[PDB]
């Protein structure tokens, strides 16, 4: 049923299935070993992602999955996105082969970096922030709209580059449960702007100020946007223009640099070509320590 296609087909017997990934929060997906992923060099195995349909999947499913996998091979390569580096499309299940991030989510990065393993200096923290706007710079250059841009969907690779996850992701926007909640027990309408959020409209503009709460994400280490706020309360936190506080150990210049992105007029919200030009500048000026 699946078409050829040479440019990524890996040969089954080439990728060394192992243990799970991302306990279930990108679907079933798992750490696997694929031989001879570079032509040149056929006797190197490669650590790599590898998601699959689970075993009750539907058609739509399948088709959900493949326009994931073809999204992925038109937005092309960059250093801050999970890259696409092979499939297995014949004679069995669809594998779609992604770049391994050994350091899990961003999320979980940051909390486990808190003082009570080596804490994160604000240079390393502001790096964090470049490093994703330059992922979204890319993306957005492609025509890409994430949609549910967040700490959750950064993941982090054994040499600390960050990567988004997820951009290339099928959704009916039509038809989201606002009220479902993330494995992790938290609410995904919280990244959302209000365009996005009552009209269903995701712009660029909408990617932006989701990396505003994004950006509120990384200097309170992981903290968690409107604790204990349910839906119905954050609708009306929005409506009467209300917006987090400044996190402790944000400078002026940081925190202003989300409420910008929060902009309630959209078209003055900062694009990320603009953002990766501020962080660029701030991470060489932010203190090491040293
Ligand atoms: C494009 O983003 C994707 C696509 C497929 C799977 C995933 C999850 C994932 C990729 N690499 C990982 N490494 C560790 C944990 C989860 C992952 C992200």
């Amino acid at each position: 049923e699946l078409p050829e296609d040479p440019r990524w087909e890996l040969p089954r017997d080439r990728l060394v299935l192992g243990k799970p990934l991302g306990e279930g929060a990108f679907g079933q997906v798992v750490l696997a070993e694929a031989i001879g992923l570079d032509k040149d060099k056929p006797n190197r195995v490669t650590k790599v992602a590898v998601k699959m349909l689970k075993s009750d999947a539907t058609e739509k499913d399948l088709s959900d999955l493949i326009s994931e996998m073809e999204m992925m091979k038109m937005i092309g390569k960059h250093k801050n996105i999970i890259n696409l580096l092979g499939a297995c499309t014949q004679d069995g299940p669809l594998y779609v082969i992604v770049e391994y991030a050994s350091k899990g989510n961003l999320r979980e990065y940051l909390q486990a970096r808190r003082p009570p393993e080596e804490q994160l200096s604000s240079k390393d923290l502001v790096s964090c922030a470049y490093q994703v706007a330059r992922g979204m710079e890319y993306l957005a250059s492609k025509k890409c709209i994430h949609r549910d841009l967040a700490a959750r969907n950064v993941l982090v690779t054994e040499d600390n580059v960050m990567k988004i996850a997820d951009f290339g992701l099928a959704r009916d926007i039509h038809h989201i449960d606002y009220y479902k909640k993330t494995t992790n027990g938290r609410l995904p309408v919280k990244w959302m702007a209000p365009e996005a959020l009552f009209d269903r409209i995701y712009t660029h503009q909408s990617d932006v100020w989701s990396f505003g709460v994004l950006l509120w994400e990384i200097f309170t280490l992981g903290g968690s946007p409107y604790p204990g706020v349910p839906v119905e309360e954050l609708f009306k936190l929005l409506k009467e223009g209300h917006r987090m506080d400044k996190p402790s150990n944000c400078t002026n210049e940081l925190y202003m640099m989300m409420r910008d992105c929060w902009h309630a007029v959209p078209s003055q919200r900062p694009t990320f070509k603009q953002l990766v030009e501020d962080l660029d500048r701030i991470v060489a000026l932010t203190s090491n320590q040293e």
